[PDB]
């Protein structure tokens, strides 16, 4: 499911994320938007062998068993599948598992180089939240 901009900001605050945290709903669809395009299906595969899967692009190494990530952690206790689906659920619960960790949202490669720093906001802007 390719999500609409203030389709998936109202989900999001929904399943609690606007400031999860500390960061406000802004980032979270800036890295949404960045790392996967709104699509719940893309996945990309990373020169170690894991894969990065859904919508947030969680990676195969640490967070989720796709049962081809030799080593792999699965801290998040879920088939890498589950974060495909249409209903972001199992993606935001992930999610909000890895933003805990030491590094915050830096963990995500593409909020860190397109969304830090800048107005955030303006990914919310127009939506009746």
């Amino acid at each position: 499911k390719v999500f609409g901009r203030c389709e998936l900001a109202a989900a999001m605050k929904r399943h609690g994320l606007d400031n999860y945290r500390g960061y406000s709903l802004g980032n979270w669809v800036c890295a949404a938007k960045f790392e996967s395009n709104f699509n719940t299906q893309a996945t990309n595969r990373n020169t170690d062998g894991s894969t990065d899967y859904g919508i947030l692009q969680i990676n195969s190494r640490w967070w989720c068993n796709d049962g081809r990530t030799p080593g792999s952690r699965n801290l998040c206790n879920i088939p890498c599948s589950a974060l495909l689906s249409s209903d972001i659920t199992a993606s935001v619960n992930c999610a909000k598992k890895i933003v805990s960790d030491a590094n915050g949202m830096n963990a995500w490669v593409a909020w860190r180089n397109r969304c830090k720093g800048t107005d955030v906001q303006a990914w919310i802007r127009g939506c009746r939240l």
